[PDB]
């Protein structure tokens, strides 16, 4: 029974997990808008099977200690910053995130950057507010008809493209995997290639590339736009090109050193300077992508609770394996002791079960194995109980 | 010979200009990068026969008075403020403006700040400058999915609801002309339908429509954009609308009052206010729409030039006549006097020459009447120095 | 009043153009579902304004000799084959078609029949029919990465390529009048640079081209379609080099001879011939073109009655004024006297009336002018009865 | 050494497939344009390590018995029915086909098939060749504005959809796993909705559905298209109601009994029937799709020969698992003896061999091993000798 099954939620998580959780007899779920302290969180966690938090909640291993009877974490977010990922590992339970759901929050946010960049906007407006009055065209132009150079061609990339494409400009892309044209969008041969002729390049690698020597290779005029990693591009050099009038304009939304929370100083070396849109890190931040996370990371959790795939765990070995509709599906969760197959071959065969299918992975610290088994009934309790008691399991269970 | 026709081109308007008419077989091109004082304007302008501006060159009576071979003044420009419209007329001199080259830039505008606007961009970047970090999904959202409700569909509107389709919108307009469906693109039945149903409304009226009662029809956390007509909004009602937290933003590229030039001070009730972009008056000023002004203005030109089309003149009667490759045409504008066409035919009878066409138009100061007819030669300098004697006549000539 | 304007409509012309003219006022509207006998349409003419027909009835000198009203006919269809046309120009009276709305039906055409040919799909039809079995992918293609080459750039030319690339073919086209690129579709520099670049060449030459020699140049293995005109190819000529194997297949709307109804047998070298289409002639004849063409003509119609226009008259000089609020309009047919204009203009002087704007147009039998005038009420009744009377003087009226 | 790898290919198998090997290192390729007999094959095939076939040539059990070295089998085609999948299974050889590249030719074939049916292309041609004359707009339509019904929305279903959307098409699905709406195209509820509601009816159910009862639920005028599963519709109730004229037409590439070859009489009920297209099974038959299947199966017989991967194969239990850039990998075939992992894993044990990883998957016939190990050198072709006597066994190989 899945009623049975403890769910804990924080922080005020999107009605759609809640929605997702019950539809799939997951209804015994705690929903709550904030984040607990050490204290409660202890109190809360102590009989919870799995907890769902978002950026404010601080998962350690002093938590994991008290969370009896924790099986899984979800991640209601891109990053996971706030769990202790190793600790998580160790004691085998594994952290979901949402890494695909911010992916149009952020194509959407470039594409109107490149627009207010070329045109000048920011400076405009700011200019605007204070009482100027820059009417001019020097310098302001259309995208249509120009080369947006995408670096990393993933899931954000090639939607970046698209509606760039939509727009009128021309599309091009280095990744060091992909050198496949897709409709109109061709691959650059090198980095440098697409840096040189490009009128604006932005950054989307995958989970210093730009130096100074990349900014100065970039056409005078240009822009940049860095909506992916905080550590891809060297802002002082960003700086002083800007300073000199060689780029036109940047976009920056992540950086090396960002403020642990809302309530600190944020500096760059970017601030002040004109035509420079500097956003705290919400490229995935919308309502939208909100609620696609709610789903996202509930569909994780609810399968690894099923049975047991943690495809998308961010601290765990990767293991899927098709279910069958009879007989009995089992996971071990072990420390890699050489011989423990051997071990739990051998507690199969004791209770005369057979083993139809199975999907060992493992990394330093653990070995992940899940197994469809023909036993039924108290036949697989038995099994159960003895492969729990092998030296080196950190745990198992019956799946469904 | 068209060689001999002097075409005076000031303040450094676009190179595509020069090119057309050398490629028209208008070599005679004095092209300038400034704009030229009284005094200078008046010796240059002497003996000019076409002479284009920009914003800055200011044409009134007394500058006509001394042009005394002007045919056409080309405003190489969407405004028209800088050129007196009915002295301009009186003297029968069409001015032509670039009516359409503006279309792409505003389109593009717009949907830029639709993204801007609906993820609050813009207070977020003035704040990381400052050092604040404002790192939240509140309030911030995707545009696929939303309605943009289009007011004006015309040239400018329809190439707004594209881009804002490709971009996932759902796309809606009221124009009191059209109820026409366009694909998905469909009409509101009203001002006030449109106006309670989108989430975004651009304002794309053709040259106050949206008052206080209009802005509280909107949607709660609703936008406004105007890139299109000064006067359309009650700006003082959006800053209170806004202040309240009815609309979430805005976006106003024009104003009741807008500065005499760069170097004057620019006030508005909306100066100061979150998620406010404010641009001066830039929705068409890009390099790109320069370029296609440049040519836009002068096919104008040598059309009139050529064959005396005056459609798309700005202060003048329109008129357009399928040219013949044989005989001779004439255009003749005078003074709107009782009978004066009973004296243009009979001048052209008393000379044996027949009309095959003709096209007269006239407004509250002129006549402007544009003939084919099947004289040649000295028959048709006969018929031109004649009817230029007609008491009531500003101007005739002979065209191509 | 307009219900008092006899509308006959004839061979059961869609119930589109019935409500069009009622609801542009014109409610005396008989509406029949088949063509009449030369006696029937004298005696229904007889009393008609305005008539409408489609292929089957007649209009001959004799019939408008008995036609003492009409003003106007309406050929609901592409061709006017069936009318007089100089015949009712020299009666003044104006015949329209709808030469656009068959636009989307030959487009849809040409797609299809592109892939059908590519894919040999209608001899392996012919052959599954008889019990034969051709399974086999041999000199059968995919139409994406194909080139189409286009021949006249118009409505259709246009619509067909957008079409085209929808199903991933590169379009280029060739057209005298047109280099211009247009997103990825592009001029070749000239025709035979098309008709060797393309693998299907597809006409649509506005209202010999492809002879021999041009067959000869296209690409082995490439195809022909012609839904446009009858003359434009030598199909003895596209016979052998298709019975060669040069060509792999034509498709073909249109012929040099075509029966003259549905009752007579038709014949063409293509006959028999593998991987041909031949079609009779339908490229325009869809249910939606007929509801499409019943509309535009009627538009037509009403405009011609209501204002005088005759743009897109098939058989009359094009004529179009801008309407005005007051005053009186007039249309004048006249044959072409020297110095009716004069006399036209003395008329109106004679009665105090101004003429606020007019538009002759001329061809080699008839004069038409259509006038914006400020004369009223009695005055106007003047003016039109002694206009009537000037010698040459086909027919007037006065207008909405 | 892959050049060591015996690669035989037979029947004229695309030079993509030639290439792929080639630059994979797989350099060692007899490629034939032909299909052998018994006595040759046996003969070639002796030495084969890897065979591509098309459709001629037939793979039996005999065959496999002398085949002393294949370890897989490339079926160049769709279809796997020239090839004894069990036989090949029990010797522990997968068999893989090209299942997806035949998808663009469906798709396309089944938008012009839309295109001449609504129409009535065929019959019309069928006529004209004849020297009939059948030009009418009656019963002939535009596919703009209709509604397809997409009956299995899969890969081929989806891009039915995209192409019949790009004609102006309104495109519905049903299918039993899905009930997402993408973009403007919508699931329907039932299958009974869809046939309903459509004008055109798409068959592209994955690998009698469509009884005389749907049938008589289309609209009357509406069309069915299978280029599908060839026992999904009952073709004598198709044919009565295509007589009736309950159905217009219909388009149909796949029967429940095909000719056992190119050489031998078809036979259907719809033959001579008006307005049905036959084809001969070609609804995966071009040039193009022959490519691009060299490629998709080489790319899968390349896979399973370096690293054991047999996802996609038809006859085999699906096993992937990640490649590790150290230790050796093992793959093991064996009969479902229980108690044989237990033996697997003790011989592991036995020579110090640690597994990191392993995917077992097995079916009513064999068990399939893959593993990642740490043993290297003499350690692992130690356990690779004894791996292959474990009783049961029928294969084992190392891998790359």
């Amino acid at each position: 029974s899945r009623d049975r099954i403890n769910v804990l939620l924080l922080e005020g998580i999107s009605q759609t997990a809640v929605e997702y959780f019950k539809s799939s007899g997951y209804t015994n779920v705690t929903h709550l808008p904030k984040a607990l302290d050490k204290a409660d969180l202890i109190k809360a966690i102590s009989s919870a099977h799995i907890i769902g938090i978002r950026s404010r909640t601080q998962l350690t291993e002093e938590i994991f200690a008290a969370a009896n009877r924790l099986i899984a974490v979800g991640c209601f977010s891109v990053g996971t910053n706030q769990v202790e990922l190793k600790a998580a590992r160790k004691r085998g339970i594994p952290v979901f995130n949402a890494p695909f759901s911010n992916t149009r929050s952020v194509a959407e946010l470039v594409i109107g950057e490149i627009i207010m960049l070329m045109r000048r906007i920011f400076p405009r407006s700011v200019s605007a507010h204070a009482g100027g009055w820059e009417k001019t065209a020097i310098g302001s132009r259309e995208v249509r008809g120009k080369t947006l150079g995408i670096v990393g061609y993933g899931n954000i990339g090639s939607q970046v493209g698209n509606l760039a494409e939509s727009l009128g400009m021309t599309v091009r892309y280095y990744d060091t995997s992909d050198k496949l044209q897709y409709g109109n969008v061709k691959p650059a041969a090198s980095l440098d290639e697409l840096l040189k002729t490009s009128d604006v390049v932005s950054l989307h690698v995958p989970s210093k590339l730009i130096t100074e020597a990349k900014l100065r290779k970039m056409k005078k005029g240009a822009f940049l736009i860095n909506n992916a990693r905080g550590s891809d591009v060297d802002l002082e050099a960003l700086a002083k090109v800007l300073q000199e009038g060689h780029l036109a304009g940047a976009a920056i939304d992540v950086f090396p050193v960002e403020p642990a929370s809302n309530g600190e100083r944020f500096s760059t070396p970017l601030q002040g300077l004109e035509n420079v849109i500097l956003t705290p890190h919400i490229g995935g931040s919308t309502e939208e992508a909100q609620e696609r996370i709610g789903t996202e990371v509930t569909r994780k959790l609810v399968e690894y609770s099923d049975v047991g795939s943690t495809v998308g765990a961010v601290n765990f070995p990767q293991v899927q394996l098709p279910p069958r509709p009879t007989g009995t599906r089992f996971m071990h969760v072990h420390e890699n002791r050489p011989g423990i197959l051997n071990s739990l071959m051998n507690v199969f065969s004791h209770h005369h079960i057979n083993i139809a299918s199975q999907f060992l992975q493992t990394d330093g610290e653990v070995g992940y194995l899940v197994m469809e088994a023909d036993g039924v009934g108290e036949a697989s309790d038995a099994v159960l109980q003895e492969i729990r008691e092998i030296p080196g399991t950190i745990r198992a269970r019956l799946l469904y």
